[PDB]
DNA sequence: TATATATATATATATATATATATATATATATATATATATATATATATATATATATATATATATATATATATATATATATATATA
């Protein structure tokens, strides 16, 4: 396929498509139920490293959040199969970009040398079996 | 007229039992809307290429599979016309 197509041909596209498209997420539904519990593998791991640390080390209630989008885009970085040799520089880049979110290097030194605990999350729960 | 037995009305408060309204905040249970981002689950659109899966069009030839037309004759299969 190439690249450069017209504004109407994407509008017509997705206009056109809406009833297969609802037809497709009502088994997207079946294929949901199995597959959702990556949910609670993400919280739980993320939540079993992250409590002690953000409950301990003095932060506050709603700044937990902006951590959170600090070790999200990190464990998301990490479960894309993206190992040490990229991290050492993520690791970085992430430090200056929620420095220049308004945080404090005081505890950003602390927290990039915290996040090496947090690995990857989501393995697949269907198996084939033709039988 | 005064009592004992039950059905409802009032007179004026304070109680115990349940149905809902408010007064003003705090909380536990669920349905949705927002504020601002970063995630995990799926439906489609794009940005830009290279892949694997199938539907068709072309580029240029060569080949295996069948449907018909010709080129030039010779022959096996049947339908009819002539020659004598």
């Amino acid at each position: 396929r190439r690249t450069g197509i017209t504004t109407e041909d994407a509008i017509t596209k997705y206009s056109v498509k809406a009833k297969t498209e609802q037809t497709a997420y009502k088994n997207a539904t079946k294929d949901m139920v199995v597959q959702a519990q990556n949910i609670m593998n993400f919280y739980s791991v993320v939540n079993q490293a992250l409590i002690p640390w953000l409950n301990a080390h003095g932060v506050g209630g709603n700044l937990r959040i902006l951590y959170r989008q600090l070790a999200n885009e990190y464990v998301k970085v990490l479960n894309t199969k993206q190992s040490g040799e990229v991290i050492k520089r993520l690791k970085i880049a992430l430090r200056h970009k929620y420095w220049l979110r308004g945080l404090d290097e005081a505890m950003l030194d602390e927290f990039m040398d915290y996040i090496d605990s947090l690995k990857s999350t989501t393995t697949n729960y269907i198996i084939f079996n033709m039988q």
